[PDB]
């Protein structure tokens, strides 16, 4: 899509509302699976609601999109490769853009909360290219997300309840290794209305589930391998004080001749479950995290659909 130029990223959509641009500053690649990112500070100081995405990305070479909120994002430039990381702090995720795969609506009354004294004030913006073919006429890039925010406060609020593998070590070859991941559950209830999984090459499958009074109801089961958008649940889940969150990613250790540990780079791997949920305003808080397997013994009983590739 389009480069803005004169208009600037902000337009006024009325009193209260506006739609901030976050684009690539017309950036050009060199080589292929290149990874760029840039930020955002947020107009206002105030508290606002980020209550919809719309996505301008150019069709040819666009693969995926990922749009965080953090209050320091990791270069002071106008853009960088990704592989410098994307935030100091905590990355919140709030939108995820797939070529193959159109995303959901926030539902409307839903919204994330931004800015403030304790919302994010940065946006990054991550753009993954594939094909770099498209640039033989030698063109610049704007492709980016147009995002829609109110000062009107939001009945129910976005949240993320990221779930996520530490110590996982995959020996070389070995056929399957198993990544739990549990939590019991503390807070007043979240509703989970989406999912997104995250694996390096090795993942054969992620799921996500509810376990409450020792069944397991399922939030979301996918193939890492599959472009990798926030994918809506079936039947909305509640979870409630003391709800377990149970989360498994498979992987494989086949055509690696060292062992793989979870890490940052590509030859590393990770056990990411993105469950992402609404609460109600006055009770919701925004992000929360599971890294622990405190239930290990729990995960016996777990479906037989979660060791089964999709
Ligand atoms: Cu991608
Ligand atoms: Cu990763
Ligand atoms: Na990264
Ligand atoms: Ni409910």
């Amino acid at each position: 899509n389009e480069c803005l130029g004169t208009i600037g990223p902000v337009t006024p959509l009325d009193a209260s509302d506006f739609a901030l641009d976050i684009r690539m500053p017309g950036v050009t690649p060199k080589e292929s699976d290149t990874y760029f990112c840039m930020s955002m500070r947020l107009p206002v100081d105030e508290e606002a609601f980020v209550i919809d995405f719309k996505p301008r990305a150019s069709m040819d070479t666009v693969h995926h999109m990922l749009l965080f909120g953090c209050n320091m994002p990791s270069s002071t430039g106008s853009y960088w490769f990704c592989d410098e990381g994307t935030c100091t702090d905590k990355a919140n995720i709030l939108y995820a853009w797939a070529r193959n795969a159109p995303p959901t609506r926030l539902p409307k009354g839903v919204g994330f909360r931004v800015g403030g004294e304790t919302g994010s004030k940065y946006f990054v913006l991550q753009v993954h290219y594939g094909d770099i073919s498209a640039f033989r006429d030698n063109h610049k890039d704007c492709s980016g997300v147009s995002v829609h925010l109110t000062r009107v406060p939001q009945p129910l609020i976005a949240g993320m309840y990221l779930m996520m593998s530490v110590d996982t070590v995959i020996p070389p070859g070995e056929k399957v290794v198993n990544a739990d991941i549990s939590c019991q559950y503390k807070m007043y209830p979240m509703h989970v209305f989406a999912y997104r999984v995250h694996t390096h090459h090795l993942g054969k499958v992620v799921s996500g589930y509810r376990v409450r009074n020792g069944q397991w109801t399922l939030i979301g089961r996918q193939n890492p391998q599959l472009p990798q958008a926030f994918y809506p649940v079936e039947h909305p889940v509640d979870v409630t004080f003391g709800d377990i969150l149970a989360a498994r990613c498979v992987f494989t250790g086949e055509g690696r001749t060292e062992a793989t540990h979870i890490g940052g780079t590509s030859s590393d791997e990770m056990c990411n479950l993105y469950i992402m949920y609404y609460m109600e305003a006055k009770y919701a808080l925004s992000f929360m995290t599971c890294t622990k397997n405190v239930a290990p013994d729990m995960f016996r009983t777990i479906p037989a659909e979660a060791n089964i590739p999709i």
